[PDB]
Formats: structure tokens, sequence, C-alpha cells
């Protein structure tokens, strides 16, 4: 039973060591390729290599390619293995192309949909359960759900970002929670689904651990959208093929809140700045809330209602002003990072990430409490 | 029998139209990403977008992802379908990473080996014939051959390059020749191997046709190593899984000659310039042979022997000189493009590519003559 899992653990540890070693080896290449960026929440104007998710993602693929023959050494699970790797690999690829080319916002939705196609087709060919428990047969709409799941998880991680070790950290907690959940369900019942998930979650964990080694505060490298795209698809892939997307989405609680809280800014009903990461008080050294200021006359009818409702619900900190240019509204940037800075006041970057990571652990523990009483 | 082939042809035509439309749409993004280069054989110093093989390659993948359920709508060929796409997709990815990052020469060998792993494992799991006809069982060495085949075809195309429409053009002739060969063998005998090859060769053809639309003289876009990597793996994949790598390698005759003729320069026994593309006589407008000048005292014992042998065989045009700096040897750059310019004299770029393409057609016709008497 654990014979291939042993081999998977062995190659995943080698993959950790590979990721830790290779990340600083390709440093030059990324900086030369202009694949870098400043640490926007630090005074240092130096450029730190970006898109390092491509190196962990690459290690992850090569690990699993070598692993492929072991579970076989029957095709119903083997199809799902090569199928899920196709989807993950295509996603690391289109994700990296997006990092290199900076495609229009439409592709943040089209690329995950594109890459998710092998998962859908494997589910189609291996005769997948289109019926859902609330007892409803969604049919074609179930495949729309599977497509959208990949789109969701990638962007949900990507919009809960911008502080040292958060993106890679939250994924690290999520994969660990999936691993723990798989091991519990490996004791009986649906087992071939959970031994399957472990085959991707063990290598995803140790490679991301190798990435976080160089990403954790102070960040020596940045993960890029390549990592957020990669993570999202790996999670959506194991959720779908393991048939536990419901349970997996509950492990996405901080990501789901942060998304809906961001919805008025994403939909531009309230002006949305390109970067909604907190400000650094250079005197304090700690992070402070970021704000989006705008002319109140330019704001839409629906936008004034949402902002008034969210302020009264003790969620958004709004600040009215009136200069020579006119009357302005300096409202709080709608994200979970800022809401923690609203409630708990200014927080140092290292503790802020670690706080959201703890909040992530809390949610996983709540899900495990829901599911096992 | 042709029901899925009809669907494959339909999506491949849509893929052509997609490639022609999208190539000029992402132009901005590539130039902005510094993914471009000058037309080194033209006076214009403007920068033309590079790595457009990524857009044809991307279209190729999405085409085939949509095609996946059709041959099914049994897993022995379905595994080989998802397996070959994994290898091709990983290769387009690592090929593009190489275009973006400019990795050391070692990776021009490591990336194709890395990406070829799913093919090997599919061949392993689906119980592939390790025995070869000269009757010898190569076993592990057969897998070494499969790995090296991908390495060969990618670089063999990549070193027979540097003139408008050559890289994409030679692949276009090769895929057409594989298509013709498949259709002949579709009449009987081994058929499931040739209907399989057609599934990748039809979409490879029409996407490359869309690429060559913007690449053909005068090049409006450049294909990049991404295309050479992509092409090589798609050809190695169909050759391996179709069991016709021998026949396929004979379609690689101009690529095999150009490789062995380049061997003294590649091995640096004779100095090798980074670009061995012909020179443009600005007065003539036509292309002229390129040369590699070096001090004869610095040349190795083996290098003097090779150069003397190759000169007497009427292959290399050597020119001795002696300035104030010392005695120099200005020998001809060892490539098939230059050998055609040695034998046929200066040739215009458009006719030179078209001449090598004709030479490619000639070789395919020779192979078809070998094989069918
Ligand atoms: C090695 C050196 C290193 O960097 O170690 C750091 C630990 O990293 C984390 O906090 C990273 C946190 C790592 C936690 C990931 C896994 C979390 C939970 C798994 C269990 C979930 C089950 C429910 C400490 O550095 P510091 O700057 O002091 O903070
Ligand atoms: C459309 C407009 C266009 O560009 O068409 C050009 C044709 O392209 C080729 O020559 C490209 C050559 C295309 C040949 C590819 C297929 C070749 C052979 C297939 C059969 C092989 C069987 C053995 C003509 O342009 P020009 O500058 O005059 O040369
Ligand atoms: C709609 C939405 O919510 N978009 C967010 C998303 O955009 P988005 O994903 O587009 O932004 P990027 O992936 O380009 O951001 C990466 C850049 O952010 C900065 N950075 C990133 C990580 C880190 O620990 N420290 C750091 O300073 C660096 O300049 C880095 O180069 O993520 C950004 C931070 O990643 C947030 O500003 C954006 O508001
Ligand atoms: C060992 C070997 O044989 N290496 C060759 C290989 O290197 P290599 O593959 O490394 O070179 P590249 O792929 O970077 O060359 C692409 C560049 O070549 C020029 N270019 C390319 C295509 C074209 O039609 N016109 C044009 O001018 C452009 O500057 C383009 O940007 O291919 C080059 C041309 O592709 C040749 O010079 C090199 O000698
Ligand atoms: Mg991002
Ligand atoms: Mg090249």
């Amino acid at each position: 039973l654990p014979m291939p899992l042993l081999i998977n653990l062995i190659v995943s540890l080698l993959g950790f060591v590979a990721t830790v070693t290779l990340i600083p080896a390709f440093r030059g290449h990324f900086i030369a390729a202009r694949l870098c960026g400043q640490d926007l929440n630090k005074t240092s104007r130096q450029q730190i290599p970006e898109s390092q998710g491509v190196i962990s993602g690459a290690v992850f693929l090569i690990i699993l390619f070598c692993f492929i023959p072991f579970p076989f050494l029957p095709h119903h699970e083997f199809v799902a293995l090569i199928g899920a790797l196709l989807a993950i690999c295509c996603m690391i690829f289109l994700g990296f192309a997006d990092d290199v080319l900076n495609l229009r916002w439409r592709h943040k939705l089209l690329l995950p949909t594109a890459a998710s196609l092998p998962l859908l087709m494997v589910y189609f060919t291996n005769f997948g359960n289109t019926t859902i428990v609330v007892h409803l047969d969604l049919g074609i709409l179930y495949y729309v759900y599977m497509g959208l799941l990949a789109v969701f998880c990638t962007n949900a991680i990507n919009i809960l970002a911008g502080i040292n070790g958060l993106e890679a950290g939250q994924s690290l907690v999520i994969s660990a929670s999936i691993i723990v959940f798989n091991l519990v369900e490996l004791e009986g019942d649906c087992r071939d689904d959970h031994v399957f998930s472990l085959y991707f979650m063990i290598p995803f964990f140790f490679t991301t651990l190798g990435l976080l080694y160089h990403n954790w505060y102070p960040s020596r490298v940045f993960v890029g959208d390549t990592f957020c795209y990669f993570a999202g698809m790996t999670f959506a892939g194991v959720g779908i093929l393991g048939h536990f997307s419901k349970t997996m989405l509950l492990f996405f609680m901080p990501q789901v809140f942060n998304f809906l809280y961001s919805l008025p800014q994403l939909l531009h009903i309230i002006p949305c700045p390109r970067h909604r990461i907190p400000r650094l008080n250079i005197k304090t050294g700690k992070l402070e809330m970021s704000y989006s200021k705008f002319k109140t006359k330019s704001l839409s009818f629906l936008g004034t209602f949402i902002l008034k409702v969210a302020e009264s619900l003790q969620l958004v900190t709004v600040h009215q002003s009136e200069t020579e240019d006119g009357e302005f509204t300096e409202c709080n940037n709608m994200t979970l990072i800022n809401l923690l800075l609203k409630v708990l006041g200014p927080i140092h970057e290292r503790n802020l990430t670690l706080l959201l990571l703890l909040l992530q652990i809390l949610g996983s523990a709540i899900t495990f409490s829901i599911r096992y009483q």
C-alpha cells in the first residue's frame, strides 16, 4: 500500500533539496531577463528575482515524471496521473508566459480555463460523476464548475498576496491540510482517490518548502504569478480527481473571504489600485493599511451604497476630505491583509504573514472539526 | 475509421486561423518583454518579435486538448495521447524558459531529456519493444536512444537555421512527409500507430503553417528556440510511439548532414562563432558565405588535420593571411547553408531557404523511394 508512497516521499525530499539549490543558481538569469521586482513594503530599492514558482514548478514536474512508473509497477488511475500532470504543466507554462508577457486581465481567466481542459477530458473519459449532493445531476454545468474551480483557486491565491511568504505559505498550509485529510481517509473507504492526491500533494509540499526557504521574510526571491497559477491548478486537480473539491474549498476559507471582500474593487464599483498591498510607515518599521482615494462625484450609485453598508458593518475605514481640486473619499483597500491591520492596528511584515498563516491553520482545523465532529 | 481524423482536421484548420490571428495580436507583448531580435541578414536594424513558436505551440496544445475526447468517443492509445502531449507541452515550456532566460549550452541537452520522460514511461508502462532490427535487445540502451532522439531532433533543427522561413519550413516538410507516410500505412498493417501520429502531425502542420505565414521572407516574426524544441519533441514523440523513428530519421537527412558537417565547430576543434549564418553583401543584396578566422598557432593538432582533410574533400574554403598581429586562417563556417553558398555561389535569402526546402523535399522523396521501391 505505501510502497509507491515511500518512493514519492523519497523523490519529494530530493525535490526539496533540488529547489533550494537551483533557486539561487538561476538568480542571474531572471535578473538579466528583467524577471524581478522591488520589495514594495521595504525601503530597499533593489530588485529581487521574480517568478521563482517556475523553478519549484519545474522541479515538481521532473520529480513526478520519474515517479510515473512506480504506482503502475490499472490504467484508470494512470490516465488521471498523466492527465493531471498535463493540466498542471500547461498551467505552469501559461502562467510563466503571463509573467513574462503581462497579458491583459482577461487571460487571468482564460489561461486557467485553457489548462484545465485535460482534467475535464480525463473526468469525461474515465466516466466521472456529474451528479452533486446539495441530489442534482448538473451534467454540462458540472464541467463548467470544474473549469471555474481552476480559475478560482489560482486567482484567489494571487489576490491574497504581496507580503513576504504569504502566497507560498498559504499553499503550504493548504497542501499540508490536504495531506493530513488524505492520510485520514487512507485508513479506509475512498482510498484510491486519496493515494492519488498524495502523489501530487507530497511533491507540491516539499518543492514549495524549498521555495519558501528563499521567499520567507526577508524575501530573497519572489514566487510570481507562475506559482499562484501552479498552486491553484494542483489544488483544483487533486480536488476534482479525488472527488473532494467541497472539502478542499473549505480549506480555502481565508482565500474565499478575501475574494468576496475584494469584489467591489475587482468589479471596479469602488476604484481599485493596481497594488492593494499595505503601506510601510518608515518611522515605525511596521505595515499600515493602504487606501484608495477618489472623487465622490465620479463614484457610481451602487458604489456609494456598498461603501456605506461596508462602513456601518465595521469593515471599511472611510475618510472624507475637501481640497482645492474638490471633495475626495479616502476609503480602506478591501483585502484581508488590510482588514487585519484595521482590527489589530499596524503589524510588522513577518508577523503579518505568520498571522494570516495561523488564520489559515485555524480554518483548516475548523474544517477538520466540521468533518469529524 | 476517419471519424476522429475528420474532427482532428477540422480543429487543425481552426488552429491555423487561430495562429495567423494571434501571432500579430501578441506582437506588443513580446517586444515589451524584450523577446525580439534584428534580422541579422538584412540592413534594417529594427527588432522583430521572437519566440513565436510559443503561440503556435500554445494553439497546438489547446487544439489537441479539445480533440482528446474524440478518439475515445481503449486506454492503451489514450495513455499515449495524454503522454505525448505531456512531453510536447513540457518541452514547449522548458523551451520558452530557455528563450526567456538564455540558459547555459548544457540545458540545450538537459531540457529535451527532461521533457522526454513521459514518452519513455508511457513506452515502459504500455510494454514497449526494447528489441531493435539491425535482431538485438537493447533494453536500457533503447531508453537512452529514446531520450537522445528528442535531444537530437530539437538541436538538429535549431542548428539548421538563421534564414527567413527555414526552421519552420523544414518542419513543415518533415510533418507533411510523416502525414503522407502515415496515410500510406493507414491502408493496412500497423494502423493504430499511424492514426496516432496523424493526431499530432495534422495539428503540428497547420499551426506551423500559421507561423510560417508571418515568418516567411520577409520575416515579420521569428520562431525562437521554442519552436525548434517544440518541433523536435513532436517528431521524436510520433516516431517513438508510432514505432517509425528509423523512417522518420531518414526524413531528417539535411538535418543529419548539417549536424555532422558542423561537428568540428560544435566540439570547438575548429573555432565556432556564436552565429554561423551567412553574410549579406549589401552591394549584391544576396547572401554570401560566412567565415571563422583564427590564429593558426592557437589551433589544436586534431583541428589542423580535420581542416586539411575537409579542404581536400572540396567541403571547406580555407584562406591563409598574415598581418602585423600574426598569421591567421580564415576558414568557411561549417554548415549546409554555407556549403550551398560554396557550391552554388551567392544566393538571395528567399531563394536560399526555398532551395534548402526543395533539398528537404528531395530527401523525403529519396526515403519514400527507398521504402516503396
Ligand atoms: C486584484 C488584486 O488583489 N491584485 C493584487 C495582486 O496583483 P498581481 O498578481 O498582478 O501582482 P504581482 O504578482 O505582479 O505582484 C508582485 C510584486 O508585488 C511586490 N511584492 C510581492 C510579494 C512580496 O512579498 N512583496 C512585494 O513587495 C513586488 O513588487 C513583486 O514584484 O497581487 C499584488 C501583490 O502581489 C497586489 O498588490 C494586488 O493588489
Ligand atoms: C551551433 C549553431 O549552429 N548555432 C546556430 C543557432 O544558434 P541559436 O539557436 O542559439 O540562435 P538563436 O535561436 O538565438 O538565433 C535567432 C536570431 O538569429 C537571427 N535570425 C534568425 C532567423 C532568421 O530568419 N533571421 C535572423 O536574422 C535573429 O537575430 C534572431 O533573433 O542558430 C543561429 C541562427 O538562428 C545560428 O547563427 C547559430 O550558428
Ligand atoms: Mg501576483
Ligand atoms: Mg535558435
